[PDB]
């Protein structure tokens, strides 16, 4: 809310960092309009200086820089953060690991893949599937964000499902500390119990203890059959059968399950122009599988498909094994956030809540909230209790957010929930934790970040309560 | 040697506020705290006064702020199957016994996230969730007497990591005392939770130098409907790595287990296990599980697999066992081999992650380098994770043959980019090759955090961080 006391960047510190980082030093105020915005573009910051280093000692030396000057620095990657974090509020100096786009190895045995964490990660799935290996994690933002972003948040995402946390698909980061000390937990051993694991802490970290350099990931082998199946389902409580049944007879060739009601799919077809290829349902459930042999997926698809169709579970559903058609299905779900985006004012919650409870709120905040909210809509991880939770309105009111905050946070609290399962805290949840973390956790929390960046130069009014 | 550094010592004014904080739960007798002073290797033994068995934990919280006030140090302990020398005591450590705090809070017979205290032991919670059609994310050949509190500390691999993945993952959420007695909740029975830094994760691994672990949220995956186990006979190491080739090729997602032993092994089991061979006598054998939905389907898949292994001779000699009791008889041939290794003699234990085509290079090296001093050399182990369990068995304890073995088998192993310590962790015996493993930078911020969060060192001292 208040600017705190760091130092301002004089016309000396500008040739330092063009000595630090020749060619990497943007002072263009229009080139810095873009950065300051982020992506739901409700918050813009004011920062006029852009610094884009190409290696890790360029980053090391810019963040002793700012040690000794008390400057702030804001890291930025693909700016696909949905909770304002990735952007500044002031005038923080933004770091940009644009530039830091290189992959250093790739062992085409056990997987391994080590990068730089500006990585875009469409290109790194480009790259490894080339080599019959695919990323841990996928995301609607994979054309934008970067590894270094993904590792900053734990991202969860698609095959999350299927392939589980970065806490533990991450074998290894390289990491630039406030003061410019270069942390190397950069191994690439499946397994190395040595000490503490350090890089842990800075997984969903979000920039506060410091600036991931290198990641250093397990990539899973490129599945040899991945099925798709878009079903339409006559309600919630059949929704939850089809995902028991699912994982009673597909077992462990699921790699994902996702829903999404039927607003969701009126608004990717009114703003985003994709056809619904199912007919008009309540809610849609999107099923992957991958696999080694096709046949037996097949097999599996088709005996879950008729024992759904035949108990009245699915009303009616599409298959898809072609590249082009999965890609399709998948599109329906992976742009639901675009097209709410476009739909007006979006009030975006992401919780973690009880599956089998997982749409009450959504069907409690359309009682609650009449003709004053423009949309309400529920989607996303079933399979991981995650629900995205939007509401749209015509235009921002605070008479809607009085009847949004905190009922909603306070409902998730009453569920024993996350009031960020995903997206992470950034600037817009720092002042909400307390709805699923203890005072004593955040305590802790707020003494690593003392002992790790004592001057609070890296993020600051982020990602801790204030 | 090391030092005892100055902590008070054990009053029979702390005796009598032990036995108000935890009745009945205070062991002073001489005789009784033998076996909790004495590692599973028999190679290590402390001299500590007394064994507290809480039940609860605001008991730990109690005890160990009472330890925080008086200076006095604390040696947790669960099973006291850790291979490294962190469970047992030093010098006069009081053993902190996580043994009475075994009870289930929680099952969620839907998300299977099972709630439940430190103490429970691993095989008894296997076959609480079993009955319910779960199953636990780990397996340990030392599952009947380790603690699931033990497991998290000491971040524990085993025999199903090539399929479920790290604690690291799989641990949800934790409820830990740290050594001032502050309970720290991040006891989260959630899939996904994204509000701040995960600071479970600092606990587990940590071996007992951050906090005493009390209580454990975990994600049990479902039963398998189908379990199979094949157990091959490989002509060579070569073939060994073609066999693992080859099953993740045609087994793909139904595997759940690759696990090696040498020749040397099968003897050793056979010897003193009594445990006859069921394949031809090979200088390498395989053990390798499937887990899938679809009996079937998982039968094809290892027909196929078999057929091409054994048509291209990878294997030599394979039988499989779908059987319960059959495939707990293969099961038993690998899960036993640490026992009749330490009934051979004394051993000389490693623990190593090295590049998987270079896995067993170490042992023909050791069986050369090393001669009639020896009585035996074996590698086996985690082939999948890259993981070996490298042994060497004497009659008796030499320092000639240490000698020979270290700094050895470390400098061998950094010049491998491996690690010194692949699962079973630091302790006290590996405390001091970290640098084989580690850089400075990130083991003086391992010191930083220990001082953060035990200032005063009282718990687990003379571990699991460089002197
Ligand atoms: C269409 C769309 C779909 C999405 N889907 C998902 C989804 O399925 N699951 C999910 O979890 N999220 C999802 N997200 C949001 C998600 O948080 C980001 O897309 C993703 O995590 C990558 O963020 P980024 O690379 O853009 O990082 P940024 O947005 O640039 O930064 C995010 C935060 O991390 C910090 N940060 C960035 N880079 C670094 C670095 N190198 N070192 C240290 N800190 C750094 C920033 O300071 C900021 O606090 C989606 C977003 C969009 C727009
Ligand atoms: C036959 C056999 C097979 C094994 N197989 C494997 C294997 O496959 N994979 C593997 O990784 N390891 C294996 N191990 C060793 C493994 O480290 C232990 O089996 C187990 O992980 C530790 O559990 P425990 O309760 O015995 O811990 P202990 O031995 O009692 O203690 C382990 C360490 O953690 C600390 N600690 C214990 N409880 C707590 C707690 N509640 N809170 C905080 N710190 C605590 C102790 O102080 C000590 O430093 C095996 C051991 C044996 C004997
Ligand atoms: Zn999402
Ligand atoms: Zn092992």
């Amino acid at each position: 809310v208040r600017r705190l006391p760091f130092s301002t960047v004089s016309k000396q510190d500008l040739a330092a960092f063009e000595r630090i980082v020749p060619g990497g030093v943007v002072t263009d105020p229009e080139a810095l309009q873009a950065p300051n915005v982020d992506w739901l573009r409700t918050l813009r910051g004011c920062s006029k200086v852009l610094l884009r280093p190409r290696t890790s000692e360029e980053v090391s030396h810019i963040l002793r820089h700012c040690h000794e000057r008390n400057l702030a620095v804001n890291p930025q990657g693909g700016n696909t953060g949905m909770v304002g974090g990735s952007v500044p509020v002031f005038d923080e100096i933004i770091l940009s690991t644009a530039r830091m786009n290189r992959v250093l190895s790739f062992h085409s045995v056990s997987g391994i893949l080590v990068c730089q964490a500006g990585c875009v990660l469409e290109e790194l799935s480009r790259y490894v599937e080339e080599r019959d290996f695919i990323m841990p994690l996928d995301l609607g933002a994979k054309g934008s964000c970067h590894i270094g972003g993904n590792v900053a948040t734990n991202a969860g995402g698609l095959r999350f499902l299927r392939y589980g946390s970065l806490h533990g698909t991450v074998l290894g980061l390289e990491v630039v500390l406030a003061d410019g000390t270069v942390l190397d937990c950069l191994t690439s051993l499946r397994k190395d119990n040595t000490g503490y694991d350090l890089k842990q802490l800075f997984i969903g970290s979000e920039g506060t203890l410091g600036i991931i350099t290198t990641v250093s990931i397990l990539c899973p082998p490129k599945p040899r059959a991945v099925n798709v199946a878009f079903l339409g389902c006559p309600g919630f409580a059949e929704v939850l059968q089809t995902f028991s049944t699912c994982k009673g007879m597909l077992g462990e060739i699921l790699s994902a399950f996702e829903f999404m009601d039927a607003v969701c799919m009126q608004l990717v077809g009114r703003h985003l122009h994709l056809a619904s290829p199912v007919q008009e349902s309540p809610f849609y459930v999107l099923i992957e599988t991958s696999g080694s042999n096709a046949g037996h997926d097949a097999e599996k698809l088709g005996h879950f498909l008729e024992h759904a169709l035949g108990s009245g579970l699915v009303t009616d559903g599409t298959m898809a094994t072609d590249q082009r058609k999965v890609k399709m299905l998948w599109a329906l779900r992976e742009r639901i956030t675009e097209a709410l985006s476009r739909d007006g004012y979006v009030y975006k919650y992401d919780l973690s809540l009880p599956v089998e409870r997982l749409y009450d709120i959504v069907t409690d905040l359309r009682a609650r909230l009449g003709p004053h909210a423009k949309h309400v809509v529920g989607y996303g991880h079933l399979g991981d209790g995650n629900l995205h939770l939007n509401v749209t309105a015509e235009a921002f009111s605070p008479s809607l957010l009085a009847a949004l905050e905190p009922h909603v946070y306070e409902w998730t609290a009453g569920q024993q929930g996350s009031v960020s399962a995903e997206h992470g805290v950034g600037f817009r949840k720092r002042d909400v934790l307390g709805y699923s973390k203890p005072p004593g956790a955040l305590q802790l929390m707020q003494q690593l970040k003392a002992l790790l960046d004592p001057k609070g130069i890296l993020n600051p009014y982020k990602t801790l309560p204030s």
